[PDB]
């Protein structure tokens, strides 16, 4: 079979800000073993501020302007459904929640998702943007208009593609 | 499984970096049709001048930086050797040559029937575009690596092809 469909799928995102951000660096890994396994994400970056920080797959995956997202597409979305946590089944495909980052700056990224793709299913994820908030996620819960949108967390300190390892 | 449908775009966003961070551009890749052509359009500044290899490698992983020496493999999942963009035998990776003059820009405009942007075997989304040191020999240079890579040398600027 086409061996993008096979065995298991690795990939990886090179997260990094700029500007005044460009001290936030990290990566992040994805492993999923087969096509209906769950995927595995662990990572670790450093430079964060403390606190935690809204972690989304967005639907465009265009860095020409660097952490910029010219397009309004918003959170990676192909079923149509409304901004969620993790957990909930209303959720984006690119809904991966909340991350936190201690008092040194450090966070370790640490959990299992099982509606992303690393396979071309409609959930595919590899070739889009990984986005770290400057604020965290409300789960789509905060009572704020953009709640349901997107969490309400704020603007982007950091970005990277999602691709294949 | 809309992977597959109606028209696909997608985006390199390439850049250098250290002594070469100067070196900014991006290209665009557009595919209309599964198994139709792909049209590549875009331009690159601050290149020396002259010619400089244009390959998608094997690997899409930017968390090392631009500038390994561990990912010299070309994307190559038919198994065949390199060669130039015309040639039969050819890695799905192997777009050539482009040319930067005096002022330091390149201008890309290719038309590729290799490269997929849907996928297929010959997916190229999610690995990395490399832009070498100096010129793809597209198989005709006599160094051991001639037809594993084409001798470009090392690498100048890199970028991932992702979805517009
Ligand atoms: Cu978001
Ligand atoms: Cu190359
Ligand atoms: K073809
Ligand atoms: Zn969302
Ligand atoms: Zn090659």
């Amino acid at each position: 079979v086409n061996y993008l469909f096979r065995g298991p799928v690795t990939a990886v995102a090179a997260i990094a800000g700029e500007g005044e951000h460009a001290g936030i660096k990290g990566s992040l890994t994805f492993l999923q073993k087969s096509l209906d396994g769950r995927t595995v994400i662990n990572g670790t970056i450093s430079g964060l501020p403390e606190g935690k920080h809204g972690l989304h797959i967005h639907d465009s995956g265009d860095m020409t302007k660097g952490c910029y997202i010219t397009t309004a597409k918003g959170h990676l979305n192909p079923f149509n459904l409304s901004h969620g946590a993790p957990s909930d089944s209303a959720r984006h495909v690119g809904d991966l929640g909340n991350i936190y980052a201690d008092d040194t700056g450090i966070s370790v990224i640490n959990l299992t998702d099982t509606v992303i793709s690393l396979f071309p299913t409609p959930a595919f994820v590899i070739g889009r943007i990984l986005v770290i908030h400057t604020t965290y996620d409300d789960l789509g819960r905060g009572g704020s208009p953009v709640s349901k949108v997107n969490g309400n967390a704020g603007g982007r300190l950091a970005c990277g593609i999602i691709s294949y390892v």
